[PDB]
């Protein structure tokens, strides 16, 4: 059909069809008379994975021969989504497979919808990991993702009576065709025990063993024939484990629990033992692998020339004391040399602002679980604090603040402090966030080692997030400027010369309208609800969090509702307001916000006076595959975090790329997005970071806003009085009480400027042509936010390797 | 190489080779430079399973079109062993694959040794199930095996310091290439709840749901293109299960524990809840499947014309009340009609003599776990006892003895009683055992319903147990009489006309000698121990059990040792005595016997005066694949159970087929074996059943034997005094004490006649030609003990179906 989806050669289609029927028969053991859509999807998945195999083997072979420096991306989360379409895009098979399946009487789009998301992440951090792998493979880097193969990913969200219920994400039930088990590369991991000191140094003994079994998933680069590896570890009990008989076998589950389930907290630290086990497990098994591969090229001076280990937040911070443990206790390097090697090898990305998201592990946990690592951490602290004392003599307070050990009723290790000390590079994930790291939470560290601190602004892969999810927009762009932009997104600037082309204006608005029609129909088919597709699609999708201020949005929505009721016969620009996102199961307030959203919907969507002028939709089970559908359909992107709380954001970027205007605070990458597009082409409102700091000094009194803003007071009274909860009048008292007395995120402070700015959005939408010209200005300046740019900067400025766009042979 | 292994056509070999390299690449994702023997085995396994696929699909298709009566073999155990060689034998691929692998530079025999046993059974009962499936497929019956896919089969046995240690049998670690998951045919199974009575009848409510997910394994018939199915169920938690969050997900393991582990007791009932859950789980899920298939051909009169359900002992006895529950409560048939259908559908094979092996479930367990089933069982009992009262009026004692409910401190359901009442046929597994069922434990039932009681003497499949394990013997037989005997084993009688052929005598003894050489070398390679292969191979392999009297054998062994020491310079026929078998983990006495065996070995095998004249070897980890090696290597088969305790035995048959003479009691199928071969051609010793009964009436006094037999007294004194345990003098006091005061199996009573009969064995072995002529007489009359004969009798006399030897099209 469309050009960026590749060729459908007659040989190619014929071959795909015969291999599809071979797999249906031999692999699935079905005949065509009993197959279901699910079988057809599996037959297709196996057919496509076949084209990965040669490329994967030759790639891994090439890395063994050339021996380049190897990048290890350690993360506890990889939010991969579906693999089938991405594989077809990256191998230029999409049209051929479409054609092949079409001649077998099947609709490929319908088979694609059968694939489960690999939901091994919570949101932004996990998804960044996934975009990174894609960009690492596309830029020909010898890169490996390492993590945990959780049996259960992020829970499936049901809404029952307007409340979130959680169900186990049994993503492996039907099998994962994209993974290859490698039980032959199974490795031991140790826990508990104790430390013996000898003449020949320290010895970690009487440990419990858990086995780590790797599953490899291929990561195809974009049309370069590169296929990198994502290796995920699974926990298995040793066979002499606990070894009356029956109970011993059943207790194997205690060890295997380590890889059972993803912790579902977004920007929240929960200090549980099982989580610490998860962190050590991926670190211990990964480092053994790294070292094994290094030794197949007794001398570790070259280690940092052959190995970069990137830590995705502090979650794998134990890689630092583990690398030391291996080098000092097993390889018998002296401390100072081992440490040099460790620092030159490791680099730490911070993804975190909020104090309650910083990992601070109680010492008694580390003492029991990882006794040698705690000895090593203490030794790191002492040597580190000795350098602080020498540089800042007499500054005893600095010593207290910089210590890796926090004093308290419970002593804790500050894993962030461990990462800065133990890494040659520390970066944040957007310019304003990297500035905040230097000015506030890591000021002291910055003053000691200024050279370590960098910025690497985040990005998203334009393969999944343009070509894949929005083929029609990719196409009209490729019509004017060619295909090359897909791996070089800066080329979208060339679209600025089409900003006054009537035909391009028509095509951009046409694609948007088709995306809306298609998403609206998706809502009817799968969830029986009727949206006006000529309305403005106002969408806020991201995890449910106080700092992301879904509640500010709710206040806007209720304001529009009250304005319509006061003046029912006045014209207003119609909106479909859609909010979606999961709340962490233990976050009471996030769960209340979801409930308020659905409660608002029940009032607004059933008011006859409102008509189709205002609709409020809670989008259930927000995940990667739903993002691929709703983001191309959106007109307005809501990026409305309180200034200084969103480290970067990446949703923001996905929307800019996909033809929606942004309403947002000067937070995270919003700042850079506005700077790229021009402030005139962005709906910026509200407090800056500096304003928030001024408000904090004089004290945030929410009451002042309630007293001065009648529209706002009206809303608080409706919430309190049970306008939105007739049967439980007091349902939302916790929301009111928090907004009035304990709002860390200053929702009321931004309320007035948000409502005003929302009016400017409405006014522009009234003028389709100028709306669309502004969209073009956004798409055309979104180049910077390619994860290819991000990864090239990581490669050049941290890892010391040169990216490449040159294809391996096919 | 040899003829019964099929053709190696040039097309066929070329094709096998290319498919082996395709699977190595595409399936295993390896290149030839990094593959290990294990990869090669997997590539071969996938290549061979490919030839099963067409046959499996067409077979299952044919059964849907022809709609024959369907046989359901329900068992908690299927002791399958390895699948690769059996598949090749049954598809006539063995020589082609040999040739294909040979030209790739690989040794197929070495790849075969990499396959794990599927050890989903304890011994005889499980293995009979496996032989049955093979014979059902070979005889073209529309037959299905149903059971549980245990994650852990029978434990691996290590000997440490002469003691059994158990390790978890992680048979699935590397994947099972022979199974196909069918998660799409997942079915619910209910537990707990309670019963509500309504107007519309009884309702089972508030249940816990466990899902049953089927895995299908193909069962190829012998060269007929039939491929039947073995369907094994796995337990999965529903996704709303237990649904803080983390703990709920971890507790899914409670439900999945149902299919986690095989209970490792041989002829012993252990009344645990988890075992009862296993029994209901396979029954509930299987019956849903049976019924679904029946309904795709509201009227159940035809059900018994379209369905036979065979119960492998009482383990799936709940099929009877479950079938009633479905017919009465869900299908709303009246009781009497449902019952008729149930009786005509079900048939019960008893495998059990020993009182401690009979299943008697406490009522309080059934009350909690399966409340409706208990109501139904009680209703069955009442109606059954009403028929007893009418037939035997006034015989109140008979009522007590025949009740399904046993009265006691704890009330119990006698599952055997439930099976007789609820089945149209009840059979034992050898003539003498079926006679004992009619004369003692089920006398009362026999007098009520004489027509229900049958004999079906056991058998073994000559494919695994001759062709596969002993190709050289198969070949010399095929040289004289052709190939047809492999599916018609009665044709071995034709070998009687070769009993005085010098060339045949030479070939039979040659094959035996080659098997011994090969087994001896296997002992050196894998277990570093040096056996004289010119010695007589005296072997007793079977589970460790007091009733099987390994201890009698030990007494013989110690007697030979003491005779050598008394008269060191006298000639004796050299022996290698090998005993192997697992003990149940909780069976203290079985574990002591193993220890005594190794203790005897430590004395005898290190005595310089003994030389290579006597060796005692404990064969570690006895299992199906070890049986395939040692049974062809044996000269003397030890079948020495106390008369009346071995229901049948099947080891006995495997040895007769493979060219060993039998020393045995008139127990089990030993009686029929002797009758077939002639008593002159068998080493029969010891008490008959009648003798044991006489001894029981007057009282078994072990002391009398100890006082009258000096040789025996000497042995008891050595055991007591620590001759065999120098560092722990009293180690074996529990063995002595049991033999002297509490021997249920009357070891001393058979001692004298056993030693005498062992002397006759030694004397015959001194005359190779006459030894071998006797072997020929044994092999030649072993036809009856084919499981093809057994299954044909089940088909004709119980299931009402006609077997067939006609091939499906290829
Ligand atoms: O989406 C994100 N999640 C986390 C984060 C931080 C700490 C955690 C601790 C425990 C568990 C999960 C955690 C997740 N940080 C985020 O990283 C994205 C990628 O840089 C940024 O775009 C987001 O602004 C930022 O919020
Ligand atoms: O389950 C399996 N997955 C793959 C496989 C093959 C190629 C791939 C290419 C790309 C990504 C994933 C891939 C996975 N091979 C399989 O290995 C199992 C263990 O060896 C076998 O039991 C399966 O029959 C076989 O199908
Ligand atoms: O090998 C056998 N195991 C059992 C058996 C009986 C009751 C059980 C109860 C619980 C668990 C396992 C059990 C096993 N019976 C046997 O069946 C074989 C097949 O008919 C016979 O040849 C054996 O003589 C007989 O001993
Ligand atoms: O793991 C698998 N086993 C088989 C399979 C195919 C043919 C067979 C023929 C006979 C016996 C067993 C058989 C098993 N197919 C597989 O199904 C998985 C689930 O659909 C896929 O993920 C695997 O990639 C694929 O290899
Ligand atoms: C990109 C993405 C996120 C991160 O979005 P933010 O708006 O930056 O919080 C979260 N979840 C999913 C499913 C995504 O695709
Ligand atoms: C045949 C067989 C048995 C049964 O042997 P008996 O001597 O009848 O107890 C037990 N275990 C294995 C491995 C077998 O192959």
């Amino acid at each position: 059909q469309i050009s960026v989806r590749g060729l459908a050669g007659v040989e190619n289609v014929t071959e795909l069809k015969k291999n599809f029927n071979r797999h249906l028969h031999f692999t699935l053991v079905k005949d065509r008379n009993v197959a279901t859509p699910r079988d057809y999807y599996f037959a297709l998945a196996h057919t496509v994975r076949d084209h990965l195999v040669g490329r994967w083997i030759r790639t891994q072979q090439h890395y063994y021969e050339k021996d380049p420096k190897r990048i290890y991306y350690l993360s506890l989360e990889f939010y991969m989504g579906r693999t089938l379409q991405n594989t077809m895009v990256n191998l230029a098979l999409e049209n051929a497979c479409d054609e092949a399946t079409y001649q077998l009487g099947l609709d490929m789009e319908e088979l694609e919808e059968i694939e489960e998301d690999a939901g091994l992440g919570n949101g932004g951090l996990g998804r960044l990991a996934a975009c990174f792998l894609d960009s690492m493979a596309t830029l020909g880097l010898a890169a490996y993702g390492y993590g945990i193969r959780y049996e259960f990913g992020i829970f499936n969200q049901k809404i029952c009576g307007g409340w979130q219920m959680e169900e186990a994400d049994d993503w492996l039930r039907y099998g994962n065709p994209w993974e290859k088990a490698r039980p032959e590369f199974t490795l031991p991991v140790h826990f508990y025990g104790r430390v013996e000191h000898t003449s020949q140094g320290a010895k970690w003994v009487d440990t419990q063993v858990v086995l780590a079994m790797p599953y490899d998933t291929p990561v195809p680069g974009y049309r370069n024939n590169v296929v990198n590896t994502m290796r995920l570890w699974s926990a298995k009990a040793p066979n002499d484990f606990n070894l009356g008989y029956i109970q011993a076998v059943l207790d194997r589950n205690l060890a295997e629990n380590i890889s059972r389930v993803l912790y579902p907290n977004d920007n929240f630290f929960e200090g549980k033992e099982l989580r610490l086990k998860q962190e050590y497990f991926v670190v211990a098994a990964t480092l053994q692998d790294i070292i094994r591969r290094f030794k197949s090229s007794t001398n570790f001076d070259a280690f940092p020339d052959k190995v970069a280990i990137q830590l995705n937040d502090t979650h794998p911070s134990l890689a630092i004391p583990e690398l030391m443990r291996v080098l000092v206790d097993l390889e018998r390097l002296d401390w100072d040399k081992a440490w040099e090697v460790t620092v030159k090898t490791c680099a730490y990305t911070n993804h975190t602002v909020l104090p309650e998201a910083l990992e601070r592990w109680p010492v008694h946990l580390l003492e029991t679980l990882l006794p040698r690592h705690l000895q090593i951490i203490y030794e790191i602290n002492q040597r580190f604090l000795n350098r602080v004392a020498a540089a800042f003599p007499g500054d005893v307070d600095r010593l207290r603040r910089m210590s890796l050990v926090e004093e308290g009723a419970v002593k804790r290790i500050n894993m962030a402090h461990l990462c800065i000390a133990g890494s040659h590079a520390v970066n944040g994930v957007a310019r304003i966030h990297s500035e905040i790291l230097k000015k506030t939470i890591f000021k002291d560290f910055y003053e000691l080692e200024p050279h370590k601190f960098q910025n690497k602004t985040n990005g998203i892969t334009p393969r999944r997030w343009l070509v894949l999810c929005n083929p029609g927009l990719a196409e009209i762009i490729a019509e004017r400027i060619g295909e090359e932009y897909i791996s070089d997104l800066d080329q979208l600037r060339k679209l600025l010369s089409y900003v006054d082309d009537e035909a391009f204006i028509r095509d951009v608005a046409k694609v948007k309208q088709e995306n809306k029609l298609k998403f609206a129909a998706y809502l009817e088919r799968e969830y029986k609800v009727h949206i006006n597709p000529n309305s403005l699609f106002d969408v806020q999708v991201k995890r449910i969090h106080e700092y992301k201020r879904q509640l500010l949005n709710c206040l806007h929505v209720i304001t529009l509702y009250n304005r319509i009721k006061k003046e029912p016969n006045k014209f207003v620009v119609p909106r479909t307001v859609m909010i979606g996102g999961k709340a962490a199961p233990g976050y009471h307030m996030a769960k209340m916000i979801i409930k308020l959203i659905t409660a608002i919907g029940d009032v607004v969507n059933h008011d006859p006076v409102v008509g189709d002028r205002l609709r409020v939709i809670f989008l259930e089970n927000y995940r990667v595959s739903l993002a691929e559908k709703v983001i191309p359909a959106a007109d307005l992107s809501e990026q409305i975090s309180t200034a200084g709380t969103e480290a970067s954001g990446t949703g923001n970027m996905k929307f800019m790329l996909n033809g929606a205007l942004t309403i947002g605070t000067m937070d995270g990458a919003n700042v850079e997005m506005a700077e790229e597009a021009g402030e005139e082409n962005f709906f910026i409102f509200g407090m800056r970071v500096e304003d928030v700091d001024r408000l904090d000094q004089r004290g945030y009194n929410a009451q002042e806003y309630y007293d001065r803003i009648p529209e706002l007071r009206q809303i608080i009274e409706q919430l309190s009085s049970g306008f939105f909860s007739p049967k439980q009048p007091d349902l939302f008292k916790d929301i009111v009480n928090m907004l009035m007395h304990h709002d860390r995120f200053k929702v009321f402070a931004d309320y007035e400027e948000y409502v005003k700015c929302q009016e400017r959005v409405s006014a522009l939408y009234k003028n389709p042509r100028e709306w669309t010209r502004m969209v073009i200005r956004n798409i055309a300046t979104s180049g910077k936010f390619s994860s290819d740019r991000t990864i090239a900067q990581y490669a050049r400025e941290i890892w010391g390797v040169e990216p490449s766009r040159q294809r391996l042979p096919a």
